[PDB]
């Protein structure tokens, strides 16, 4: 049910907080950032991040306007979605390439990836909390709390029910731990 995901989202009803922060990392080597975070390179480099997964790719004022190309010859690894933050977008269609992405990026040691969008509000922290319950057995409630405990987020309710039909499809195939 997306209204009880809203109630772990909110103080109760009607608000919503926004990130304190442009970046955080919400599970080992994993960050959540802003627009302003992707596209500054020499913090990307102190902070060590290997590859950089874009889910908000475009040229309007909702997008971030990278490609691989401004990211060559630093060594940086990309991958671009060019999602919209509507309820009508499909990004469960991304689901397991993103799943993908970060799990060859955490497969070496040493490797640390940043998943952002605009604000890493809703496109971005979807594809993470997707990554927990595929990849690390977690089921939708307990991997929604992981990451709002370590920043602010609010996907919106077209995101969280996609999420939801992930949980039950993993659950019902007996893929989720207790």
């Amino acid at each position: 049910s997306v209204q009880d995901l809203n109630d772990l989202l909110s103080d109760g009803s009607g608000c919503y907080s926004l990130p304190s922060q442009p970046c955080n990392e919400v599970t080992p080597r994993i960050y959540v950032g802003n627009a302003s975070v992707a596209q500054d390179i020499p913090k990307l480099q102190k902070l060590g991040i290997t590859h950089v997964l874009n889910a908000a790719e475009g040229r309007s004022f909702m997008h971030v306007n990278t490609n691989a190309n401004f990211y060559k010859d630093s060594g940086i690894t990309y991958l671009g979605i060019k999602a919209n933050d509507t309820q009508e977008f499909n990004l469960s269609a991304y689901f397991e390439r993103a799943a993908d992405f970060i799990d060859q990026a955490l497969a070496q040691k040493n490797g640390r990836v940043l998943v952002h969008c605009r604000e890493g509000y809703s496109r971005s922290p979807t594809l993470v909390i997707a990554y927990l319950m595929m990849r690390q057995k977690m089921d939708v409630k307990s991997a929604l709390s992981i990451v709002r405990q370590n920043r602010e987020i609010g996907p919106n309710d077209g995101f969280l029910a996609q999420l939801c039909q992930l949980n039950d499809r993993l659950a019902k195939e007996g893929k989720l731990k207790p």
